[PDB]
């Protein structure tokens, strides 16, 4: 899993991490976690209360790598939503939303498009702020979107 990380990233993380190895050695306490990440360049907020009483170095390398992955695919889905934002005002009408989902990619079906709508912030004129939708879900493009929404729907119903 650290295999996903570059040798420079691994040194970067060794250093940062060891700087807060003010001992009990090989471990940092979870309180210093916020700080370590910032002494890099992350500014997390509560995605950081979710992140996991001390973290050892392999699991820090792990969280870090899992986070690169957590952000790349975030970008990938915002990318997809951009492809479909006619003018780029950061918005997509529910109608445009319904049209591409059902018409491109692994075509969803209208019953499974309605629930891709209810959850999202209210009908801002029929418009949809898709960023408040990427932050919720956490051609080929519709497929990246469609695949993710499914993953989001898998998560919600995994409760019951």
């Amino acid at each position: 899993m650290a295999d996903q990380l570059t040798e420079e990233q691994i040194a970067e993380f060794k250093e940062a991490f060891s700087l807060f190895d003010k001992d009990g050695d090989g471990t940092i306490t979870t309180k210093e976690l916020g700080t370590v990440m910032r002494s890099l360049g992350q500014n997390p907020t509560e995605a950081e209360l979710q992140d996991m009483g001390t973290i050892d170095f392999p699991e820090f390398l792990t969280m870090m790598a899992r986070k690169m992955k957590d952000t790349d695919s975030e970008e990938e889905i915002r990318e997809a939503f951009r492809v479909f934002d006619k003018d780029g005002n950061g918005y997509i009408s529910a109608a445009e939303l319904r049209h591409v989902m059902t018409n491109l990619g692994e075509k969803l079906t209208d019953e499974e498009v309605d629930e891709m709508i209810r959850e999202a912030d209210i009908d801002g004129d029929g418009q949809v702020n898709y960023e408040e939708f990427v932050q919720m879900m956490t051609n080929a493009a519709a497929a990246k979107i469609q695949a993710s929404f499914r993953g989001h729907m898998a998560r919600k119903k995994i409760k019951s």
